């Protein structure tokens, strides 16, 4: 599938869950914490760099936040937790700005769904996107989805018809992508990791 479509005012549920890294997306899971890929959270590392909170080209910031930590899934799942500093150097509160997104806890194939993410954001001024299509294979913590995705959607939410996350996208082949699908497991590694 390719329908794919700007959200240019990212302050609503649920676009304001959604992070841009430079070179990728997350998504808020809770107090403090973003979810996306290892290479996203982990070469954000090298420049460390801050997280911008829902960007859109015309929603009101967000503000951007500095890197606390992060945490990778020790398995091999494409998976990180990144922890913010909660105040922005422009004073802004990242829980106040942000909301948490809800786990589907599981999907079928044929559901449809949502990416929503940065793709190609150094081109485009981190403008944010929505594209549509179906789940085609879920196998263990991999599946695949065929909503139309390009460099930059690295770490974005999937999320099902009701706005809750199903997983991360993590690789394309596109309109034949792969994704972290969150099981049980990975769903508490998640929980575990988000701050109090």
């Amino acid at each position: 599938e390719k329908n794919v479509k700007e959200i240019t005012d990212a302050t609503k549920e649920p676009y304001n869950s959604v992070v841009a890294f430079v070179g990728g997306t997350g998504v808020v899971v809770g107090k403090n914490t973003i979810v996306t890929n290892k290479h996203i959270a982990k070469s954000n590392d090298i420049f460390k760099n801050r997280v911008s909170a829902h960007h859109s080209s015309k929603g009101k910031g967000g503000g951007n936040y500095d890197v606390k930590d992060i945490v990778e899934y020790p398995g091999k799942e494409d998976l990180a937790i990144v922890h913010v500093h909660e105040t922005s150097t422009e004073g802004l509160n990242f829980n106040k700005n942000v909301s948490y997104t809800k786990f589907a806890d599981g999907a079928k194939v044929k559901d449809r769904i949502s990416v929503i993410g940065y793709p190609k954001g150094a081109q485009t001024k981190y403008k944010m996107f929505e594209s549509t299509g179906t789940i085609n294979h879920i196998s263990g913590t991999f599946m695949e989805f065929d909503a139309y995705a390009q460099p930059g959607n690295s770490g974005s939410p999937v999320l099902n018809s009701k706005h809750e996350l199903i997983g991360i996208l993590y690789a394309g082949s596109s309109e034949k992508n792969f994704g972290v699908y969150f099981t049980p497991q990975l769903k508490e590694f998640i929980q575990n990791n988000i701050e109090k």
